[PDB]
């Protein structure tokens, strides 16, 4: 498993291929992975901002810690998935499925999570501040003392969702069960 190097996409594949799942701290940047699987993979503290993730398979894999700045998960399955203290500021993840995942205490500054799956995830103390989460589906997610300001939640699903203590100035709530409140 190269670490120090930039890692080839095709010895990641080969290496997943023959069972191994330990690519800790691997130097995936600007990697185009796109429809990867990599189920159940460690990518603990992996290096992969900027990398192209568009619909792969990261479900139950372990990002926590990740650095993720910029990248593009757009579609991407990070079901269960951690993803405890990972930084995916400006990262794109339209579309992406993140049901039951962990983010606590990750940072999604203007992230765009348009149409994204966070049905009941852990998304305490996240920094979604000028995030994008239109038609989110935040169902039963915890966003406790998340900050949320200036957040385009519009149409969100926050039926259920746990908002205590999160910062919610200049968020938009058009649509969801806040709205006229």
């Amino acid at each position: 498993v190269p670490r120090g190097s930039h890692m080839d996409v095709e010895k990641l594949r080969q290496l997943y291929a023959a069972g191994e799942r330990d690519f800790s701290i691997v130097d995936l940047r600007g990697a185009v992975l796109e429809n990867i699987n990599l189920s159940g993979a460690i990518l603990h503290g992996a290096m992969l901002d900027e990398a192209n993730l568009q619909q792969a398979n990261l479900s139950r894999a372990d990002l926590s810690g990740a650095t993720l700045n910029g990248a593009d998960l757009r579609g991407a399955n990070l079901s269960k998935a951690d993803l405890s203290d990972a930084i995916l500021d400006n990262a794109i993840l339209e579309g992406a499925i993140l049901d039951e995942a962990v983010l606590n205490q990750a940072n999604l500054k203007a992230a765009n999570l348009e149409q994204a799956i966070l049905s009941h995830a852990n998304i305490r103390e996240a920094d979604l501040s000028e995030a994008n989460l239109e038609a989110a589906d935040l169902s039963g997610a915890d966003l406790a003392i998340a900050d949320l300001h200036q957040a385009n939640l519009h149409q969100a699903a926050l039926e259920r969702a746990n908002l205590t203590g999160a910062n919610l100035e200049d968020a938009n709530l058009e649509g969801t069960i806040l709205e006229g409140g």
